[PDB]
């Protein structure tokens, strides 16, 4: 098990962190969503399916800078949805596939009461999620931690 990105980066067997760097609807009003679809940007697979089941959980997301300020999050995780910055870890995903396939994450984050101006400023941090994973098969518990960045700025309009 491991995964990779739109990027090009790659984190391998057992865990580890990587960057991700995410461009941003750049002008979003209060009342709008801006969505940050991680399903297209972070890609994870099964090394052994012939014999193992892979279990993948989002243990956590926490949110940063300008999100954490500015805005309200909700989590998609696979069809599901959960406050984000999280409350708790998320039911487990299968991942039973060598090809590899989307971690199903998206953000959706609405500015809030306070918001204007410039509410996301690029190079940013803007959230960190963890990626838990186990098996069917020994005591594997790894986690894969992605940091989230902004590439450009994200107008609020007054
Ligand atoms: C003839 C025995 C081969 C033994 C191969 C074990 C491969 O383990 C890796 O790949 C497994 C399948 O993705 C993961 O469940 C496990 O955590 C680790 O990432």
């Amino acid at each position: 098990f491991a995964c990779k990105t739109a990027n090009g980066t790659a984190i391998p067997i057992g865990g580890g962190s990587a960057n991700v760097y995410v461009n941003l609807a750049p002008v979003v009003n209060v009342g709008q969503n801006l969505v940050v679809d991680l399903s297209t940007q972070i890609f994870c697979h099964n090394d052994y399916p012939e014999t193992i089941t892979d279990y993948v959980t989002l243990q956590r997301g926490s949110a940063y800078g300008g999100v954490l300020s500015n805005f309200s999050g909700t989590v998609k995780y696979s069809g599901s949805s959960y406050p984000f910055p999280t409350t708790s870890e998320t039911p487990r995903v299968v991942y039973n596939s060598r090809t590899d396939k989307p971690w199903p994450v998206a953000l959706y984050l609405t500015p809030v009461s306070s918001a204007g101006g410039v509410a996301i400023k690029a190079g940013s941090l803007i959230a960190v999620l963890i990626l838990r994973q186990t098996n069917n098969y020994n005591s594997d518990d790894f986690q894969f931690v992605w940091n989230i960045y902004a590439n450009n700025d994200v107008v609020v309009p007054t």
